């Protein structure tokens, strides 16, 4: 459905979920999520026991998510390589959230947009990034994607 049914692994300690899903303890519990990246119009710190990276963003033709990617890495890498698990999510899990876990995709491999949206897709069927952040990514993997790839190995 459209906004997907429950939160759904796209990689080992990688989930994309809806708002509804960013609440529920015992999915949280049962997924052994300590970290949540909240990207939607009201991101905030909610619950106990999470890490938060809270992006407040619209889905709307003008926002701009390609200068939160390399937060967004960050915050989910170092979570990563800790072993622990890191939810994304938005209102839809569909868009937003999405956007972001592509950028770390094509980071963390040597792909491109579309083939890190076919990963996210195996996971979560109804992922789906409007025109705007397609064109976003679009940029991302032309011109700073290889950049990206560098300073992840710099760092970690």
């Amino acid at each position: 459905g459209p906004m997907g049914n429950g939160m759904n692994k796209i990689l080992p300690g990688l989930y994309i979920g809806n708002f509804k899903d960013a609440r529920d303890a015992e999915q949280l519990s049962k997924n052994k999520v300590t970290h949540i990246l909240s990207v939607h119009d009201s991101a905030r710190p909610m619950l106990e026991g999470v890490k938060y990276l809270c992006i407040p963003a619209a889905d709307s033709p003008s926002q701009n998510l390609t200068r939160h990617f390399k937060e967004s890495i960050k915050f989910i890498h170092e979570c990563r390589l800790r072993g622990e698990s890191c939810l994304v999510h938005s209102l839809a899990g569909v868009n937003r959230s999405v956007t972001l876990v592509i950028a770390y995709i094509m980071t963390v491999t040597d792909f491109g947009w579309e083939d890190a949206l076919h990963t996210v897709r195996a996971g979560r069927s109804c992922a789906n990034p409007n025109v705007g952040f397609q064109r976003q990514l679009q940029e991302f993997e032309k011109h700073e994607v290889h950049q990206y790839r560098q300073w992840l190995k710099e760092e970690y």
